[PDB]
């Protein structure tokens, strides 16, 4: 309704969302139920495209889309993105409501994501900061004398944007924005769990002037998307999700440009130096925000001997003084988890930690099929490494607390997990901070703040199992664009006189 | 002998080359024969490492190598590379001889490759031109106010360098150089066809001071290398070879940083504008150099109506006035092809073209199991697209000639092949050149010269089936290094006063 | 009136414009008459500040202005500039009218300048493209081992913007924009001939939120401004004007950062290669626009033997088929010159050329105290160098035409003038274009178009007598900002382990 | 002798050094005595060029030099610089001896400067890191659609390098290096006090292949150099010296590119946070090195209440435990000052401080016409600002010590001097360091180390009275090079299809 006026179809009491096939909304494949984690009820259905529609869509994106995007000058592409931002902003309440219902996101966080999407589109002007190239004069080698080089970038063509469930709106808008601003066409494949915010974002872009044959939104479940990733007309794949699916995506994709944001959690380190009030506050937030369903959620806290006591005590208080339930009461702090399955995994991970010597300091109580209390588990350094909570990413509001003798042990334990997305360090001493900055094997280190990618104002991405490459204003150009070198030969042509 | 004094083992009349296991030369796996394309005779044997030695080597590279390379300051790494250059240069004749014998490379081209390897090492100082980073002040967004960002690069750790047969020495030295200069350890896996130049380059590096536990040279045949690519301790794979193996490599590798130089041939375009003498000369060279066993070899010539006649006539004359045989007579122009199998493919591709309306303008005659004349085949535009010589890369001295009505048809035929490595354009008119530069889908375009990557003074790499990412002085840092972002939070700390 | 509602004072029938003293509009110094070149009539008066008000203003800019600008975060500075753009745009007709009346600018050119000013402000977002810095790791020298460097930019403080008469509105808005976006305070000193557009731009900026104590507009005549340039609180001087005043400005200023755009005219070269229709069209425009009162006006045309005839013939036709008179009839092409004195100089320069063998091909007739026909004077190469029109910049619609044997003579004659602002080259051949690009000693070379700085989308500035440094989106940051290096010492601190 | 074999002329027992006139050594102007501060004895004479020789030299540099430098490809320029480094290095003892005798430099510091000069030349390869340019695509504005921009740098032509007495060798080699590597010709004008090291450096460069008509060395006393600075053939002036002469230089020069390193001293701040042992050590060194005749010498120490006592006590001990006398005994720590006049100024400045409430904590005793003890004077915050030692730069081994309540007072007192070259901050807390980094108005801030420009590995330069622009590896290109923009117009030419 409203923005999706003539798109959505009320059939049998439940709104039915079609796929956008690079020209027209539609689809003739199986219909799929979309549910809310708030009550496990079916709030909508999405129409998945058939084999033939996928083939036809890719064919349109490749033969026409690449050129519609590329032949639309940057000044107009920018106007399209800014208009889209206006359209989403005036529809703010409706975008937010869908996030709250479809993703189980607390009202204030749902509003924050819509505003992030708006800002991202509006700041596409800043993405131009990394547009340019270089001139390489040839007289620095006898072999290249009287020769000359120009290097610039070019859009790759068709970019596939695969998105996770925890940021259904922002991630799709972000990927669409950086792919399009440089002249690419885009196929969006949102999570089948909450594909609704993506449908709304795309329509807004189409209403804003986005070349109709240069974008596609396909409601394909999991491995149904493999046929898109594996296709030669898709020159790049921008994927945000779990380490496991990412691995499958590259193996199916083969050679192409990839940006793989594979999350995992983040460790946070507290030096005897830290303002514990700031630290406790930021760490508590990092642990529970959106019920820990954030790639940059704090999963492990490492604090030096002299502050471990106070720090862990303060965080525990803050976590237990939270409010669970329905995401609507702006008084509530934590909503549900995307699936009861996710809560099961969390409970099993807490028992594991307890069996291995871990002790719950806050939470630990399941409240429903999709509800749980934010949990903080204390654990001795000599036993934490074998705990599931440490070796894996348990996507939920749960973190471990470990007392350490010094920075070297903190760094060592922080690097001991298989991931390397971000890390946080609270403290004041420049030398210890510099050491941690050099040795933490992660894409980004947050000094005196909890990790927060925001809209990518600062580039972010993983190391180790957390993936490869970065997203960020200006930086994402590297994943959806290729270099083009032009070498000019003026040997013996009289341009230079021996030089 | 000499440089390989105590390494090589004369066993049963044939020198036996061991693998370098990141600490000691050795190996206890199968021994493999290395032959010369000049006479199909066995000139040496290489010892391949066993499963256990591969495992132990990777373990050394990962646990110690990363740190030996990284903890050696750049100033010393540079001294190591410059010393290696001195060592290879004083052993020039011996490095060249091995190239001529093992690769079938003509004396002057073998000398050129050794000199390229020397220059590459010596110019590692220029690779530093892309060392730096940026400062991202946070006051351009209300959300990032009193915040601040630092972005820099870091070596990934262990880089796997897989190399082709056509540049056994330069490619290994190039990959080792750019991986090491930034602080990485490296596993080199050369072609099992001519692994000898690599063994000599590595020893020279080791004699020059290259951290002994930071490099490895494994004589593994084809799929034996898969276990290296698939290992999690290998953070990046730099591969130069065929499209097919590259595809297999990524599928085995999964998520990691990749530089894939997958070759294919290059098209060359001649406008009615061109100096035909320069064009004929450069195109003839591009067609026959090293018996067309160059990724940047000219495989297709497209010339406008008014110059097609003269141009094709001049190139034919130049190709037929060449001399085949043994690579030793500096009077000789073309040596043998790496295998008789490669010549078979070439002959079958020439008949195919003839059957589809193609006509031989020069060459076409096989001279031996590994010898053939450089061939130039004329073909009508309306039938060339289905010819094997057009649809595939026939690694041999053979190119098609096609008359075109204008630039648009030239561009269209040039883009019609599945590859996109380089393209050449001879002509003078700025407008037509700019159009071709924009529309040719290739990593690099050479204006008025045949395509030649040289030592990578200008970055190069593919598009389409030719691969992804670039190699070049300064640019290769992108494939063997990862970004690291440091975000500092000074909110409410009094650094700024509302700004 | 309107925008200047409570600022302007109707006194004795003529509007009186006060100076803005960094806080309040006012002034108690002599009043000065502002006239129109259209009828030599007094259209307004401006109040110049007294010695004391200049001193107090500088004191405010220095003690408070630097901090109001600097402590306003970039996000707000940008909002201020965008609001100012909205305000000027809705007042478009009024800004234009004042330009037509006060500057003698033809209606369509007056509208174009207001729109340029609007775009400049609106695109301040693009100026951020050159914001960043670099990280300089210290391990590339033994002396700097365990050391590290950060380099960034900082606003200088108080920037003095001195502007010419030919672009009274755009130049002030441009200088104010680039100085303010980086955090500087600004003192604007417009030409006393047409200071009205500047007063209107400043008020619009103040209405938009520009820190009131961070900007100043002083109506000081010529050498009265010297006291601003010579003051130590002025850290930078951005000057656009004649070579002579620029020289005086630096000598008075002493050591400080300078951007000196000193104009002079531009030469245009036509190769036998050129599309003469495009060339004739563009060159005619370059000669007459705004009655040649443009720093980038074409003052000399050099065409090779074979096209000289047609080219000069076409330009002559176009120049004589123009319409002079009052700048209001959108049917009119050329308005008056700023002063009768300027027309006198032009007539004397035409006779000089004639006396030295020059022949008028178009125009030559004076129409009034401030009116003249666009003139094109033919001249033999062997005598042109001593003609006033060649050795000087005669700010008027007048250019020389000279036939040349080849490119080398064209380049030589083009470089023979004492200026080096821009040069234009029409032709197609890449080699001849590259040669001209290398040898023309000018800040900017326009290929196949007349020179036009526009809003500085491409940086521009002089060489030789045309000055030093550049203005342009992103580039002007170099003149109003200084570098700041931070070197960190971690020697023996355990950050690095010998590296 | 040796290197200066056939150049120097033994006349009347004292070696006579001629000027190098861009082609031949010689000169026919007045001869001038060069003395040693070690014994006030005449150690040599230099021949100054006559009016005519200055005119002829400039004429050679302009008409031929610019082209000899520019037309020598970068690869050869680099070889020239590296050869020069070899030549100076093998003549190390002789270069050092002359520094010790002519400049009064302690043996170990004289050796350090020769080695700095050698490294500078040898690392000219790193200056290439800032060679490149940018491509500015035109589709981000409707006005620039189908347009395109290339920006690169070009040498200016003839650069004048004026050098101070405190680094007679390094400063000349540094300026010559960065001016020449980019293709400029250079006129060197060394201090008339110690012009000998410059003569030796130039000869070495000439022996190494430096284009003979592209360099000049003129022994002109003070204002005799004005005729070089004021000449239009000199496109840039690189000046290192006092604020006063710098001011005179620009006023004489008028419009041109300038790099003005005007020194002044540096303040050092010690937070209650600092390792006082490191601080005391570094600050003592910063105060006395080369008898404080360093632009980056510490002139003021500001330490917070709790460490002021220990810190000042430690520095005093270190300063008084030094050894004065003759610069030869490697056991000696401090040699003489360049002139007795310089010592007079120092003594008068110490009494002034004492009269205004200052108290000597170390030194204060004059030992001879050119000898003095390193002095440390304590002073109350409420009276220091009016002391000569604070308001001026007393080029000598003398600094003030002031106790401060906190960082804000330290920052305020540090910014209270009229200079702004460098500042040092010792401490650990990131927040206080960041605040000081933002608010100290200086070109460079050294964290936990004394200020040391070294060879310019990190760019350096002044703010306020300390001058404008920077010198440093890579950065100096900005002062001796100008931008060149090439704008290509393809409007309606079919390159782009509406974009
Ligand atoms: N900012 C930096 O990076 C830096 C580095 C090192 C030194 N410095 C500063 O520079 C000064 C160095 O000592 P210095 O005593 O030799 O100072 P200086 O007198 O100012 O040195 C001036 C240089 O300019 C020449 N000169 C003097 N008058 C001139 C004129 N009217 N026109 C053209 N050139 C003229 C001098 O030649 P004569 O010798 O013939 O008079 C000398 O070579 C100190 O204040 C120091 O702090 C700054
Ligand atoms: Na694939
Ligand atoms: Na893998
Ligand atoms: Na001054
Ligand atoms: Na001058």
């Amino acid at each position: 309704a409203g923005l999706l006026e003539g798109v959505i179809k009320e059939k049998g009491g439940v709104p039915v969302y079609p796929s956008y096939l690079a020209g027209e909304w539609g689809g003739s494949g199986q219909e799929i139920e979309v549910k809310s984690p708030i009550d496990l009820a079916t709030i909508a259905k999405v129409i998945s495209p058939s084999r033939e529609e996928v083939e036809r869509t890719l064919d349109v994106l490749f033969k026409r889309g690449r050129w519609s995007a590329r032949d639309m000058p940057g000044t107009e592409r920018l106007a399209v993105l800014r208009k889209a931002a206006d359209i989403i902003e005036r529809n703010l309440d409706v975008f937010a409501e869908v996030l709250v219902m479809n993703a189980g996101k607390p009202k204030s966080a749902a509003v924050g994501e819509v505003k992030a999407a708006v800002d991202r589109l509006r700041l596409a002007e800043l993405d131009l900061k990394k547009i340019g190239g270089d001139y390489i004069p040839g007289d620095w080698t006898y072999d290249t004398l009287e020769t000359e080089g120009l290097v610039r970038r070019e859009p790759l063509g068709v970019v596939a944007a695969i998105t996770p469930f925890n940021y259904p709106l922002f991630d799709a808008v972000n990927k669409i924005t950086y792919s399009f601003i440089y002249g690419n066409a885009v196929v969006v494949k949102p999570s089948i769990s909450d594909p609704l915010p993506a449908a709304m974002a795309v329509k807004a872009l189409l209403d804003a002037g986005f070349p109709p044959d240069a974008i596609a939104l396909l409601n394909l479940p999991g491995k149904e998307a493999e046929k898109i990733v594996a296709d030669d007309r898709v020159a790049a794949v921008s994927f945000t999700g779990s380490t496991e699916v990412g691995e499958r995506v590259v193996k199916v994709g083969g050679v192409k440009q990839y940006v793989m944001e594979l999350g995992g959690g983040d460790p946070a380190i507290v030096l005897e130096d830290a303002d514990l009030d700031l630290a406790a506050d930021k760490i508590a937030r990092g642990i529970y925000s959106y019920a820990g369903q954030r790639c940059d959620a704090i999963k492990l806290v490492l604090a030096e001997r002299p502050v471990y006591g106070k720090l862990v005590e303060e965080v525990a208080k803050r976590l237990s003084s939270l409010r669970v339930g329905d995401p609507r009461d702006p008084t509530v702090d934590v909503g549900p988890l995307i699936s009861p399955s996710a809560v099961d995994e969390m409970m099993a991970a807490i028992e594991d930690a307890v069996e291995k010597g871990g002790r719950v300091l806050a939470g630990g109580r399941r409240l429903g099929p999709t509800y749980v209390q934010p949990t903080f588990v204390e654990a001795p350094a000599d036993r934490v490494k074998d705990m599931v909570l440490y070796k894996r990413e348990v996507f939920a509001p749960v973190a471990l607390a470990v007392e350490v003798k010094d920075l070297d042990q903190a760094i060592e334990l922080a690097n001991g997990r298989p991931y390397g997305l971000d890390a946080a360090v609270f403290g004041r001493d420049v030398v210890k901070i510099r050491r941690a900055v050099r040795l933490l094997e992660v894409g980004a280190i947050y000094i005196n703040d909890m990790p927060r990618h925001g809209i990518g104002y600062y580039p972010f991405g993983g190391r180790k199992k957390s993936g490869v490459f970065r997203e960020g204003i200006g930086y994402a150009v590297e994943a959806v664009t290729a270099y083009k070198t032009i070498v000019f030969n003026y040997k013996g042509k009289g341009v230079w006189k021996y030089e």
